[PDB]
């Protein structure tokens, strides 16, 4: 039993809810919140900008030190950093940004990072401003993640389409 509330169950291990991931994180304080990161951990917009704003820029400060030490992530890769005031940990995961020409096949590799954590709150990778089809992203999620994932979809109109079209 966990404290996630109001999710629709899609499969044995995947759940979904129309919700602002920032507001969800502040309520649940999950062990792991997933950020829709880029390789530079520059949290400018989308989910990343919103999560960072909610940490009063502490996420960005920590991220800049991470990059200075380690260099950029790989597309499809991840790192674990602090969750600050939102969660115990933040798993920064880089899905391909179609608007940069990045290989959509890397979306499965990106979701594989979730399997290193038993329970996660997360957005649909590569969706929104990353330019991929959110319906496709949900399919890859369900077919790749085996751990328990609670998906927050910000756009209510998009949420309804994802549910109604889910196979
Ligand atoms: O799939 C969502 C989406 C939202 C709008 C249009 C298309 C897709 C992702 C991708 C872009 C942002 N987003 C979010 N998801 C959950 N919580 C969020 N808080 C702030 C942003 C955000
Ligand atoms: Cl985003």
């Amino acid at each position: 039993v966990n404290s996630f509330s109001g999710y629709l169950k899609l499969t044995d291990n995947v759940y979904i809810k129309n919700a602002d991931i920032v507001e969800e994180a502040k309520k649940v304080k999950p062990t792991v919140v997933v950020n829709a990161a880029n390789v530079y951990l520059k949290h400018g917009g989308g989910v990343a900008g919103a999560l960072n704003k909610a940490t009063n820029n502490a996420m960005q400060v920590e991220s800049d030190d991470y990059i200075a030490t380690n260099g950029p992530l790989k597309v499809g890769g991840s790192c674990v950093l602090s969750g600050h005031n939102l969660a115990k940990h933040c798993l920064h995961v880089v899905g391909p940004n179609v608007n940069k020409g990045e290989d959509i096949q890397l979306l499965k590799s990106a979701y594989e990072n979730f399997n290193q954590h038993e329970v996660l709150l997360a957005p649909l990778l590569s969706a929104g401003i990353f330019g991929a089809d959110p319906i496709h992203s949900l399919r890859v999620c369900v077919d790749t993640v085996r751990t328990n994932v609670y998906l927050a979809v910000f756009d209510k109109n998009l949420y309804d389409k994802l549910v109604s079209s889910f196979l």
